[PDB]
């Protein structure tokens, strides 16, 4: 809901690691810079700002060495299947987004056990005077039994355990 920092993780990088322009860099980091700017972020709060329609929000995990030219990543189909694409490159056929930022590294971001592999630009900072909600609320009502038509559909077959209801 509010959100009062930002500094996208080109500016970051062109202040932590001393440069004259993002763009004049054309080289690939090596591990003192790598290790740099990974020591920097690290809990630090990314939003995904590329394709300027969606964005959305998550948080840093790690850095990726490999250039997004190549950076495989585990991309969900919600047509009933996961798959596994590549950043900087299936982008620039659906997103025709060509990146102009490949022989450097990514950045890792996860929720929780996500693989979200973002590249420089996307993976916005932010850790400023944020205010969002961290919670919701879950009451039902006019619960009246259920109607007698229709059926439940297939479920997660969790296999083993049996989760745990009550309290004590």
């Amino acid at each position: 809901t509010a959100f009062y920092k930002a500094q996208p993780v080109i500016d970051f990088m062109c202040e932590v690691l001393d440069i004259r322009d993002i763009n004049e860099q054309r080289k690939p980091l090596t591990d003192s810079q790598r290790v740099k700017f990974t020591k920097e972020i690290k809990g630090l709060k990314i939003e995904i700002t590329h394709c300027g329609q969606m964005r959305r929000k998550y948080r840093v995990c790690n850095v990726t060495r490999r250039p997004a030219q190549m950076q495989s990543f585990p991309l969900q189909l919600e047509n009933g299947q996961t798959v596994e694409c590549t950043v900087a490159k299936y982008f620039l056929d659906k997103y025709r987004m060509k990146l102009r930022y490949p022989h450097l590294p990514c950045l890792q971001v996860g929720q929780e056990h996500k693989h979200t592999y973002l590249p420089l630009e996307v993976c916005n900072i932010v850790a400023g005077q944020r205010c969002i909600k961290k919670l919701t609320d879950m009451q039902t009502s006019t619960m009246i039994k259920a109607t007698a038509r229709s059926a439940p559909d297939r479920e997660r077959e969790i296999n083993n355990l049996v989760k745990r209801a009550d309290f004590n």
